[PDB]
């Protein structure tokens, strides 16, 4: 028998030969930690997407309701609420669990350090017309720069999405910078350079294969290939704008996650036994009983996998690198 037990894998709960066990009472002691959190996030749904809230509100209402009332996994039967536990990878109930965030583009106020890599605002016509490499040659005036970051690929990242936060680390909030203008040249691929060079395979590209490209290389090997696309991005200051997913809800940190739509629509309440990790990003044998919403989606997110929405920031991005890891997931549900 192979049984393996240093991922946060558990073999209490017998074998599992359909995707949706519905249990007696969940094997998981205590109420949900997050009861604050999930409560912000159903809010979120609430506001931002009215048809998805009046479609599950039957299940956030009982969830809520058994939870001011003391939340206890024992006494959930008298809301109405069915708890279906999920096969998992295994069959045995172990859940796949990775993590996920949204990346925060480090910068500082003047030229320090790693902080050489300026992000500008529009400039006028003539300014317009410099392309990437005459840029990074000083061609534009210093006045027009908004700020200077730390990674040069992180820059083109948010040129492409037209967007990025700013984080300058003087403890303030988070500044949020939305697409202005461009310069006079039409830009050309980076996927298709690093494509026709073998670094990356057809197959691999994406926006996260050019981001590690970048951390794994140095800056001058990143600036050559950079300067390969001639257009450039402008940017203005923009409030404030909260992370949503692919159901248009801002996303709360760890209240939700990104999940298979075939399986697991949008919007679908999870209790969850997530193993927790340290420092060094190891399991050390504990969970945590946390409650999540699906609202979210992605490429590699398939079957009896999740991806925790961890938040946002460097901290988050910790979270977010060492998970891969298992746990248990019941679906719940209100009884027809």
């Amino acid at each position: 028998s192979s049984k393996p037990t240093d991922r946060g894998q558990q073999y209490k709960d017998g074998k599992f030969t359909q995707p949706f066990s519905l249990v007696n009472q969940p094997d998981a002691v205590g109420a949900p930690i997050n009861a604050g959190d999930f409560a912000e996030q159903i809010n979120h749904i609430r506001n931002s997407s009215p048809r998805l809230y009046g479609n599950q509100s039957n299940v956030y209402n009982a969830v809520q309701e058994w939870l001011r009332a003391g939340g206890d996994t024992r006494n959930m039967r008298q809301f109405g609420i069915d708890a279906w536990q999920m096969e998992g990878a295994d069959n045995y109930g172990n859940v796949q669990f990775t993590g996920y965030y949204t990346p925060v583009i480090q910068a500082r106020h003047t030229r320090q350090g790693e902080f050489q890599y300026p992000i500008y605002r529009m400039p006028p016509k003539r300014g317009r017309l410099s392309s990437r490499a005459e840029i990074y040659a000083g061609a534009l005036s210093d006045k027009y720069i908004l700020a200077y970051s730390n990674s040069l690929m992180d820059n083109f990242i948010m040129d492409v999405q037209g967007s990025g936060y700013i984080d300058f680390g003087d403890g303030s909030p988070l500044n949020f910078f939305s697409y202005a203008g461009k310069n006079g040249h039409a830009y050309r691929s980076i996927g298709k350079v690093i494509i026709d060079r073998g670094e990356v395979k057809k197959e691999d590209m994406s926006m996260q294969a050019i981001r590690h490209w970048g951390e794994t290389h140095s800056e001058a090997e990143v600036r050559e290939l950079l300067e390969q696309n001639p257009s450039f991005v402008f940017f203005k200051p923009q409030s404030f704008a909260p992370v949503k997913g692919a159901s248009a809800v801002p996303l709360v940190g760890r209240a939700s996650v990104a999940s298979d739509r075939s399986i697991i629509p949008p919007g679908t309440t999870l209790l969850a036994e997530v193993p927790l990790l340290d420092n060094n990003g190891k399991f050390n044998g504990q969970y945590e009983l946390r409650l999540m919403v699906a609202l979210d989606v992605g490429g590699a997110i398939k079957g009896q996998h999740f991806a925790i929405y961890q938040g946002i920031g460097p901290e988050a991005g910790h979270r977010a690198g060492w998970y891969n890891h298992y746990g248990r997931v019941w679906v719940l549900k209100t009884a027809p």
